[PDB]
């Protein structure tokens, strides 16, 4: 609402209230073909998402878990003198790029590219992805994961040659028997347009995660709530 800073400023005014969002995947599992679509709101000020996932042909062929991290970083919030390291804001509206390999250990892995940006009023993330290598057996396509998910925090650094940043961490999804599936994340960002955008010294994200279900829904579902806030600059 008032910073000294323009370009802060800049990225602030579009977050200032509650945001519609939309999320589009498509998706292809070692041949399974599927989609998944997305809507909720969220609000930067309090770092909070609150979305529904519907896949829309059909059964979900590997668990929602899996897909929390790949179904949008500008809503974190970040504190009052952070506000110049928020590259996400930033980049906003003509959006940023999203890139991820994941490996899940001993099994296949996931590739996805997404385009997060503005449509109107509307942010947007558009996700491709796909997933090869796994095991029919193993504990992805035979669904053996807990529906539920574990507070994370994530370490930031910028990639000034990219003029964007980068990320890798890991992921522990809980396996039903009391075992761990891990999941080994590397991101990169870049912008979309070609303006200037905020390079952040290295810090990290902090996020909790919430899956429940819709008594209501017949489809195949997710809702979540998340909350991700921004640290580690004193």
């Amino acid at each position: 609402h008032h910073h000294t800073d323009p370009m802060v400023s800049k990225g602030e005014e579009l977050f200032t209230g509650v945001v519609p969002i939309l999320v589009e995947l498509d998706g292809d599992v070692n041949g399974h073909k599927f989609s998944v679509s997305g809507e909720g709101e969220g609000d930067a000020t309090y770092g909070k998402l609150t979305l529904k996932f519907i896949c829309t042909t059909g059964k979900l062929p590997v668990p929602w878990p899996t897909l929390v991290t790949t179904l949008v970083l500008c809503f974190s919030r970040y504190p009052d003198h952070m506000k110049q390291h928020d590259f996400f804001k930033s980049a906003m509206p003509e959006g940023y790029v999203q890139e991820r390999t994941i490996f899940f250990k001993d099994d296949g892995n996931y590739k996805t590219r997404a385009e997060v940006k503005f449509e109107g009023d509307t942010l947007v993330n558009r996700i491709e992805l796909k997933g090869i290598d796994f095991k029919e057996d193993g504990n992805i396509l035979g669904h053996k994961l807990e529906y539920n998910y574990n507070s994370h925090n994530v370490y930031i650094m910028a990639d000034k040659q990219k003029n964007g940043i980068k990320s890798n961490f890991k992921i522990r999804h809980n396996i039903e028997d009391g075992s761990v599936q891990l999941a080994d994340h590397y991101q990169q960002n870049t912008p979309i347009g070609d303006g200037p955008v905020l390079l952040p010294d290295n810090h990290y994200l902090s996020t909790q995660s919430k899956l429940s279900k819709d008594p209501n829904e017949k489809r195949d579902h997710m809702v979540l709530l998340e909350f991700v806030t921004a640290a580690g600059i004193t």
